């Protein structure tokens, strides 16, 4: 039996992790990962303390170390406003949701409810949710995008750090009458958050879900290295905030049958299958079949 690291973005660390404790129930081999963000996974990946590395931020060409570097999608999903204010349903547009985090909207009673002042969550690590959601707050508003931008990390106008997206949703938490953003799954699987019905760049308010997560990461066009990103999907019903999100592996490395053998596995039509109930969309059959060639690719 072999053993495993890798690390990198906590976006796809709960269903990650469900795939590594699977794999070792049926393998006996492990493969431990560390959720410390995509910023850390990349400097990970490029100093070679790891056997794969994890980014919900493709790595553009001038960034990736000399030896090269393979993406593998291994899932998509919604980034979503989590916030904590029982009895409010939040419905926001594009542009209320750029102007609570500018800090230009702090009241609840913009909303028409309870709750007194808004309080933010970001957070405080370099972050792919970050990127997604900043490069879709760039999208909605010009203002966001002239003063703060997108990027792993940024300057943010107001509110309170949080560690991976762990620490972001424990922060919403503690905090009444807080908002943040997170991947789906700490909304869906957690009765204490709720999202905001949020309106998408055809003009409905929609929450996600399945289908509403799936129209929108199915605008994205992929790269011949299977990289790509939309801020803003068009389509009557697509979420407008979603990520696709990668591992990151060396083309050449002497541990790479065993990764191999762990992304085969996480390709299964059944591992796959487990995205939905924790938040996740699973990659459309060609993408995975992309995928699974990208893996046996490896040498």
């Amino acid at each position: 039996p072999f053993r495993l690291n890798g690390a990198g973005a906590s976006f796809p660390a709960m269903l990650y992790s469900n795939w590594f404790t699977s794999f070792s129930k049926d393998t006996g081999n492990k493969v431990n990962y560390q959720a410390v963000g995509s910023g850390a996974g990349v400097r990970q990946f490029k100093a070679k303390t790891v056997d794969f590395g994890a980014s919900d931020g493709a790595v553009k060409d001038s960034k990736q170390p000399a030896e090269g570097m393979v993406h593998i999608p291994m899932t998509g999903g919604a980034i979503v406003p989590a916030y904590n204010n029982p009895g409010c349903d939040l419905k926001m547009t594009q542009t209320e949701l750029a102007d609570v985090f500018l800090g230009k909207i702090d009241q609840w009673s913009h909303f028409g409810c309870e709750g007194g002042v808004i309080k933010t969550v970001h957070r405080s690590d370099g972050s792919g949710t970050t990127k997604g959601f900043t490069n879709s707050l760039s999208a909605f508003s010009p203002e966001w995008k002239k003063t703060v931008g997108t990027g792993k990390s940024v300057q943010w106008p107001v509110g309170v750090g949080g560690k991976g997206n762990s620490g972001v949703a424990a922060g919403i938490k503690l905090t009444p009458g807080s908002i943040g953003y997170v991947n789906y799954g700490y909304v869906q699987n957690d009765p204490a958050l709720e999202q905001p019905a949020l309106q998408n760049k055809a003009g409905n308010f929609v929450k996600a879900s399945a289908e509403t997560a799936s129209a929108g990461l199915g605008e994205i066009v992929l790269d011949d290295q299977l990289r790509g990103a939309d801020a803003n999907p068009a389509g009557a019903n697509a979420y407008p905030i979603v990520s696709l999100t990668w591992i990151l592996a060396y083309p050449e490395y002497e541990k790479n049958e065993a990764v191999k053998e762990v992304l085969r596995y996480a390709l299964t039509p059944t591992q796959q299958g487990k995205a939905d109930s924790l938040g996740y969309v699973p990659l459309p059959e060609s993408l995975r079949q992309k995928a699974l060639a990208a893996v046996e690719s490896l040498k």
